């Protein structure tokens, strides 16, 4: 099926999903010095308090960790959205080499990775009904640069052991997300798409300006991970990014200047 090889990677999505060569695809390349200040946006309200992680999940791609998304318990609200949005999970994109990773890009440098957490809208009553609307999604991007430890995820990387194949999945509850935030939550927004087929363009991306750090060690383990099952050839998963794709009729805001 789809993946991120040489003959099933993002250059042949288009032809199981049309959308892909669509008008509102993510990610993009950040032009910081386009992108427009907007002071009508509002703050970010980025409410984790009460989130309850459930598991982490190899889905043969990436690995997911999950939250019960059954509640108002973490939500994200404010911003360029209307309305709530309910934390169902969170990933990650990152390379073979510290040098790329990242799928949204700034000036078009790459970071080594990017942490997608992901939110549906509430007024669509679950994830897959969410996904079929225009702002059924809100997905907060923050990049990653290699340098110091980052604490906050060396619960994550310490389980990942137990998850090395494809759908491998162990309990993972008490993870704090609030523990992968940077400090300031100044950020770009614009209207874009699923990174991942079906490639739906039901996501607003709100993207963090400032990266946190985490420790060669911390994105080495990332890398020790299987696009492959169990019994099956070892692919390394590495390098489970989307490349940039053109803004088209598209305009970045920032909500900072
Ligand atoms: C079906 O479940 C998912 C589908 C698509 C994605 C993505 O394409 C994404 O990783 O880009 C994001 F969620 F950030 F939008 C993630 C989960
Ligand atoms: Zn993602």
């Amino acid at each position: 099926h789809w993946g991120y090889g040489k003959h099933n990677g993002p250059e042949h999505w288009h032809k199981d999903f049309p959308i892909a060569k669509g008008e509102r695809q993510s990610p993009v390349d950040i032009d910081t010095h386009t992108a427009k200040y907007d002071p009508s946006l509002k703050p970010l309200s980025v409410s984790y308090d009460q989130a309850t992680s459930l598991r982490i999940l190899n889905n043969g791609h990436a690995f997911n960790v999950e939250f019960d998304d059954s509640q108002d318990k973490a939500v994200l609200k404010g911003g360029p959205l209307d309305g709530t949005y309910r934390l169902i999970q969170f990933h990650f994109h990152w390379g073979s080499l510290d040098g790329q990773g990242s799928e949204h890009t700034v000036d078009k440098k790459k970071y080594a990775a990017e942490l997608h957490l992901v939110h549906w809208n509430t007024k669509y009553g679950d994830f897959g009904k969410a996904v079929q609307q225009p702002d059924g999604l809100a997905v907060l991007g923050i990049f990653l640069k290699v340098g110091s430890a980052k604490p906050g995820l060396q619960k994550v990387v310490d389980v990942l052991d137990s998850i090395k194949t494809k759908g491998k999945s162990a309990d993972f509850t008490n993870f704090d997300p609030r523990g992968l935030l940077p400090e300031s939550l100044d950020y770009w927004t614009y209207p874009g798409s699923l990174t991942t087929p079906p490639l739906l363009e039901c996501v607003t991306w709100i993207v963090l300006k400032e990266p946190i750090s985490v420790s060669s060690e911390q994105v080495l383990k990332f890398r020790k991970l299987n696009f492959n099952g169990e019994g099956e050839p070892e692919e390394l998963m590495v390098d489970n990014w989307r490349p940039a794709q053109p803004l088209k009729n598209r305009q970045i805001k920032a909500s900072f200047k």
